[PDB]
């Protein structure tokens, strides 16, 4: 695989809104996390739609494509970075500078919306990105949970390419719709225990492709989605959906041959999901979905639309240990240097 | 093509609930709808999961097969019509009865979610189902609405195959968010003129494909979802939807090359769109992803989700004359 340079101290992150335009709705949201990189060492390049609306989105469909590259083409960047999702990232696919992604790679992160360009630079160059933190939603967040996210930001980045990487389990979690976008918190969120559950016994290795389920919806079939393959492991997560949409999501993956070619599923934690009443949790919809296909499962993976969020290389080699109930990183996934 | 017989005055309609259990939940509706089509002189059959709640959904994804599939069974039944859409029919495709499908062809008809069957069933068998009334949102609608609907489901399933059928223009139409399930009217909703506009020149025939498209997200890139091929006429239509949304679902077409093979797009009137104060309509949106590219449009064709609804079929020809204003069926869809 292609692979970026990696990140360190002191280095420019430049950030660019794809879709929803909220550096101005969530402007408060938006100062603190970026006081919060500034106040880590990071030097901040806005991207040129910072501070724009266009009702719905941040800029024309071009003008949201222009931001991105530009980007690119700023040799001070070692990190682009999502400033948050929407609904709208697809539509820049047919505008972006391959070429001079593959020219100039660097670590490109975010979430949810997001992953139509994170699975669609990984394959049109074989990049490989960062399923992670936006900085509004992700380092805007109030401490305590922004700590944690934090620290997996900074060691994934930064680290020595060298053995494994096996992932800490967050202790507490906690996916409440409060304390958006104020300077001070209305009360402490709920703090949950870590329920995350591994499914399976043995371990799985294999390469990790997907991100947000929902949106993988608006590149599926193109050329910008990339070929799941016999033993890849699949991550999937979504956010406040109903349990109808996750069941006709699942059922997508089941009609497009997804889980005769998979050999785990690793489903991310889902933000105040809405079981109508069922009391079901998605792993039981999926349980139904697959009809007797015993694939492992890790359900609950802290790298989802919850607090706080893991950052995950997509596109190389991961083991999950169903035994031991842990997960690592296997493959090399930034340059040395 | 595969083709069903004709529908004749005093057949047996066969009604399933693919996904959400409306025969429940919007029970005063479904005694409407019901009793509608009874007065017009049809029996009905009522699937086995009709009375029966799941939650979000009427039934297992296997027994929701079961259902579909006893209604092809049944000698009776020359039309097998959904009770209402939701999410969920995509999850029964592994698992109809395809071959039975094909042994005895009846007309399918259903729009929404059930655009998941209806392509899905296309795709497998060949056969020409119809994007068109289901039986509590369509037929269940008070009159005077209820009445077009109906004039037009009658027309296109019991005519004669002979000749190009041109299809009628509703003088008026709604998209109100009132009596659905109520016992008592209000008032009557409140009605527009038709404001259906045909953006291009000349004439464009081809084969025309789709449904709902938010729904063709939950089968593309599967064996059931039919391939477009260059030439076809894409039908598609939404409802309730976020422009974000909207602009989400057309760029997805775009990206697949959908738009280097369609002769025009028909989009329908797309109920209670949210504009998100932009005042922005759909096919302002599907200019910019268009990208220069010149596809001849006919905006708000009333097969959709507002009313009155048409009946259409899928997988024949249609001829669009942008230059007259009129949209017509030119091949053969019932035996
Ligand atoms: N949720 C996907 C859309 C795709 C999908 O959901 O299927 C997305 O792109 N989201 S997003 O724009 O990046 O928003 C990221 C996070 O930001 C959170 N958020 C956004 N606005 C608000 C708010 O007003 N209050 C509380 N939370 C908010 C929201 O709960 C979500 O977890
Ligand atoms: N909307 C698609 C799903 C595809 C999509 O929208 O993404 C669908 O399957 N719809 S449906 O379940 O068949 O609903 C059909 C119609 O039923 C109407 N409806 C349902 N419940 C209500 C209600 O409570 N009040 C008013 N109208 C209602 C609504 O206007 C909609 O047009």
């Amino acid at each position: 695989p292609l692979l970026a340079a990696p990140l360190a101290v002191g280095d420019t992150i430049g950030f660019f809104s794809s879709s929803a335009p909220a550096t101005v709705t969530a402007k408060n949201r938006f100062f603190r996390g970026v006081e919060f990189l500034q106040r880590k060492g990071f030097k901040l390049v806005s991207g040129k739609l910072t501070g724009k609306t266009d009702f719905y989105r941040s800029g024309t469909i071009k003008e949201r494509a222009q931001e991105f590259n530009e980007l690119v083409y700023n040799p001070d960047i070692t990190c682009i970075m999502s400033t948050i999702g929407g609904d709208n990232s697809n539509s820049l696919l047919p505008f972006l500078d391959y070429d001079a992604i593959i020219a100039n790679p660097k670590i490109i992160i975010g979430y949810a919306d997001t992953t139509a360009l994170l699975a669609g630079i990984y394959a049109k160059t074989g990049l490989i990105t960062f399923y992670g933190p936006a900085l509004i939603p992700s380092f805007g967040e109030h401490p305590p949970l922004v700590d944690i996210t934090y620290e997996s930001f900074i060691k994934i980045l930064t680290r020595k390419q060298s053995g494994i990487y096996t992932y800490t389990l967050p202790e507490k979690w906690s996916d409440e719709s409060i304390n958006w976008n104020e300077n001070k918190i209305l009360r402490p969120k709920k703090l949950y225990k870590n329920n995350c559950a591994f499914y399976g016994s043995g371990k799985v290795e294999g390469r990790v492709i997907g991100g947000n389920l929902n949106t993988l919806t608006g590149i599926w079939g193109s050329e910008w989605m990339p070929e799941i393959r016999n033993g890849d492991i699949l991550f999937i997560e979504d956010s406040r959906k109903s349990i109808a949409t996750v069941e006709r999501l699942f059922s997508m993956l089941k009609l497009n041959r997804v889980f005769d070619k998979v050999s785990a599923i690793i489903l991310g934690k889902h933000e105040l999901f809405d079981c109508a009443g069922s009391k079901r949790r998605p792993y039981e919809v999926l349980t139904e979905v697959l009809d007797g296909k015993q694939i492992p499962v890790l359900d609950g993976f802290d790298c989802s639309h919850t607090h706080p969020m893991l950052t995950l290389p997509l596109g190389v080699k991961l083991a999950i240990d169903f035994d031991n109930k842990n997960i690592s990183i296997t493959e090399q996934y930034l340059s040395t240097e």
